[PDB]
Formats: C-alpha cells, sequence, structure tokens
C-alpha cells in the first residue's frame, strides 16, 4: 500500500484528479484498478514507463488533460479509457497495439481527423465495442474499423463522405450516430449501411440529406432519425424491408408529398413524427388519408397536417374529405 503523496488511494481507486499534474506519479499501487487522472494539465511526455506494469488497471480517466496524441505506455490490460476533452490528433497502430483488450474508448471533444489516424490502427483492437469520436475533425469514416464495434458516435464532425468499406464489415454495429455533420446523399456510398445486420439505431439528425437514404438494413433497424435536414423526397425503396422499425422521425425537413405505399413494409411502426414539413394536400396526398384511416389506433402520427393550400392549412390529413 504505497500511494503517491499528491494523490490519494483507497482500495484500488486512485484519485489523482484535479491536481495540476503535468506528469503521472511514479508510485502507483500494484493493486491499482481505476485511475482518476482527469482535470490535470497532463501531456504525452508525462506518462512514466512503469505505468505499463499496472496489470490490474481496468479503468483510466484521462479526460480534460493536455494530451496532443494517443497515449502509449498505458497499462497493458486497460478496458475502459476516457480521453475526452484532450487535444489528440495522431493515432497509430502501435499505440493501440499496446492495449489490445480495450473495450470502450472515448475520444470525444478532440482534434482527430481521418488522416490523423494510421491506416489499420485498430487491427488488433479485437475487443473494442464502443468507439466515441464525437466532436472531432473527421471529414469521413475511417477505413479500418474492428468487426467487434457495437456503438459508434460520430456526431458534430465535418463528415461529408462515407465510403462503403468503412462501414461494411461492421456486422455487430447496433448504434450509429452521425448527427451534426455535413452529409448529403452525394456523400453516401451505394450500400454503405446495407450490411449492418445488427443495426438498431441510425441517427442522421442535422445534416444535408435531400432525400431519405436507401438500402438501409431492415433486419434490426428499430429507430430512424432524419430530422433537421432538407429532404425533398422519399425514393420508392427508402423504407423497404424495414419490418422491425417502430420509430421514424423526419421532422424539420422539406417534404410536401409522399409516393404511394412507401410505408407498406413498416409492419411495426408505432411512432411516426413529421412535424414541420410543408405538406401539400393535393390529389397526390389522397392515398395518405386512406393509409392513415387504415392505420391501427396503436400507431402515433404527428405533424401530418396540411400547410398548402392555405385553404386547408393546419387540418389533419387523416380528416380531409375533399382536396385538389
Ligand atoms: C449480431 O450481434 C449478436 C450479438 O451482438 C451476434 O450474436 C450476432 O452474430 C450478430 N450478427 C451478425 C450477423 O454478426
Amino acid at each position: 500500500k504505497s500511494c503517491p503523496s499528491v494523490c490519494r488511494c483507497d482500495a484500488g481507486f486512485i484519485y489523482c484528479n484535479d491536481r495540476f499534474l503535468t506528469s503521472i506519479p511514479t508510485g502507483i499501487p500494484e493493486d491499482a484498478t481505476t485511475l482518476y487522472l482527469q482535470n490535470n494539465q497532463i501531456n504525452n511526455a508525462g506518462i512514466p514507463s512503469d505505468l505499463k506494469n499496472l496489470l490490474k488497471v481496468e479503468r483510466i480517466y484521462l479526460y480534460h488533460n493536455s494530451l496532443d496524441e494517443f497515449p502509449t505506455n498505458l497499462p497493458k490490460y486497460v478496458k475502459e479509457l476516457h480521453l475526452q476533452e484532450n487535444n489528440i490528433r495522431t493515432i497509430t497502430y502501435d499505440s493501440l497495439s499496446k492495449i489490445p483488450y480495450l473495450e470502450e474508448l472515448h475520444l470525444d471533444d478532440n482534434s482527430v481527423s481521418a488522416v490523423s489516424i494510421e491506416e489499420g490502427a485498430f487491427r488488433d483492437s479485437n475487443y473494442l465495442r464502443l468507439l466515441f469520436l464525437s466532436r472531432n475533425h473527421l471529414s469521413t469514416i475511417p477505413w479500418g474499423l474492428p468487426r467487434t464495434i457495437e456503438e459508434l458516435r460520430l456526431d458534430d464532425n465535418r463528415i461529408s463522405t462515407i465510403s462503403s468499406p468503412s462501414l461494411q464489415g461492421l456486422t455487430s454495429l447496433k448504434r450509429l450516430v452521425l448527427d451534426g455533420n455535413l452529409l448529403n446523399n452525394h456523400g453516401l456510398g451505394d450500400k454503405v449501411f446495407f450490411n449492418l445486420v445488427n443495426l438498431t439505431e441510425l441517427s442522421l439528425v442535422r445534416n444535408s440529406l435531400t432525400a431519405a437514404p436507401v438500402n438501409l438494413p431492415g433486419t434490426n433497424l428499430r429507430k430512424l432519425y432524419l430530422q433537421d435536414n432538407h429532404i425533398n423526397r422519399v425514393p420508392p425503396n427508402a423504407f423497404s424491408y424495414l419490418r422491425q422499425l417502430y420509430r421514424l422521425d423526419m421532422s424539420n425537413n422539406n417534404l410536401s408529398n409522399l409516393p404511394q405505399g412507401i410505408f407498406d413494409d413498416l409492419d411495426n411502426i408505432t411512432q411516426l413524427i413529421l412535424r414541420n414539413n410543408p405538406w401539400y394536400c393535393g390529389c397526390k396526398m389522397k392515398w395518405v388519408r386512406d393509409w392513415l384511416q387504415s392505420l391501427p389506433v396503436k400507431v402515433n402520427v404527428r405533424g401530418l397536417m396540411c400547410q398548402a393550400p392555405e385553404k386547408v392549412r393546419g387540418m389533419a390529413i387523416k380528416d380531409l374529405n375533399a382536396e385538389l
């Protein structure tokens, strides 16, 4: 039981946070389990060589430090690693090779771009399940990502493109978050989402989609968020095969008309949110009125009301008799 003077130690929990450290203290107990190193001014040269030997460390909190690249020399068996609010740009295969049992990784609020990541950095990370890259400088999705991933948060980046191979192979992915990016349908590869069998949430809030994306996986897709884009259109096959989808939101978009029977595969739809769309109730909208009346009471529909013509503005599409 030897605990560094600056820090305080209690039964494997090492509290070295908020102590203006520029370096990690040398005398860490061998029975270390969780490392509280957050809220320090720690840079990459402040990690001692002996840190690697702390073989019982499973959780490390290094958020809100001064790290400018991926920390090497971390305890060989880390499982939980929180690097948010650092200045990390570079990430190399070698660095990640050092902690191959890593399971969840928080790089939120850093300065990583796709190029600042070595190609194939993750080839050994055969246990990574959670990868959070929220609020970085990514402009695309990195080609080499481990099959084991289950959650992938990429919100508020500068992503404008998504190659097919970046997402293909992620056959375990369940949640994919691309809110707050610069995506438009030109930026989408052919079947980028197509192979994500295990996908449960797709969240594309706050981009520049002008059309509902196609070739989505319908085996498990349960929630689908498309708000705050500029979607003009629903291609005929957009919601194809989504037999498990119970939630779909296209609020704050630019839809005025729906193709006939786009919602025909939505066997499990329960929540359909279309507030703030410029719905135009003409002879093209008549099928929708029917479909609404044929819809089970269970199902919750919101915002599906006429904006045009002014004549019938604000009236529920389910309740109209005559429009043209
Ligand atoms: C989906 O995930 C479950 C558990 O995460 C796994 O057993 C299954 O094999 C996955 N599906 C595919 C096609 O990999």
